[PDB]
């Protein structure tokens, strides 16, 4: 059973939550395409995701990751933006629905920037956006998305494409880092859902520029 905590916007911990989500919006190539127009959002409310099943299996990971890697599980705060937010917060990720699509293959993909996760919550490329007006840039409908804990252990650097069904070799992750060839912004991939908690649910709106 999942627990919905409210945080306060006075709270020390809404604040660094809001903002890294506020700080690490970027421009994308498809100049706003998929995510809409912004240099803001309007953050509605942030709550702490509590299901001790899953913590348990998250930490019970995270010590073996920990143990394979010279006692570093290298934990990371990363976004994720998705349609099924309201399955991942019930019953975890789930690797089994990893991004067949995704530069680095089957895996579960995270953004250090939250303009990029914002670029998947109503589906690929937005989908149609939001299903009331069907508008990937609107200002109305409340969006939500997910900043997580990451185990990421050792990471394996790429700069291009390479379709992977599991980590490689002893490694625990995939890091997809930017280049004037390739990424504008990183990626972050794990290929198991144990190695991600839904921390915090954030509910926002973009905010139209001024
Ligand atoms: O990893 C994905 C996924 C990711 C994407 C891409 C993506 N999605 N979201 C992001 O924030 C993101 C950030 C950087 C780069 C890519 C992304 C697209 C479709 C997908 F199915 N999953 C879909 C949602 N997840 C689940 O376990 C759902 C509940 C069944 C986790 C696995
Ligand atoms: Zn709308």
């Amino acid at each position: 059973g999942t627990i919905l905590l409210d945080l306060a916007p006075e709270d020390k911990e809404y604040q660094s939550v809001e903002e890294e989500m506020q700080s690490t919006i970027r421009e994308h190539r498809d100049g706003g395409n998929a995510g809409g127009i912004f240099n803001r959002y309007n953050v509605i409310r942030i709550q702490k995701v509590v299901n001790k099943k899953l913590r348990e299996r998250f930490c019970h990971r995270q010590k073996e990751v920990s143990e394979e890697n010279h006692n570093h599980h290298n934990e990371r705060m990363l976004f994720h933006g998705s349609p099924f937010i309201n399955a991942i917060i019930h019953k975890g990720f789930d690797e089994r629905h990893a991004y067949i699509g995704g530069m680095f293959g089957a895996g579960i993909y995270f953004a250090e920037n939250s303009s990029k996760s914002n670029q998947y919550v109503y589906g690929i490329g937005g989908g149609t956006g939001c299903p009331t007006h069907k508008d990937r840039s609107c200002y109305i409908c409340h969006r939500q998305m997910l900043f997580c804990r990451v185990t990421l252990g050792k990471s394996f650097l790429q700069f291009s494409t390479m379709k992977m069904a599991h980590a490689p070799p002893g490694h625990h992750s995939v890091i997809g880092r930017p280049s004037v060839n390739g990424l504008a912004y990183a990626e972050y991939v794990i290929y198991r859902g144990e190695q991600a908690y839904p921390e915090y649910l954030i509910t926002y709106q973009i905010m139209k520029p001024e």
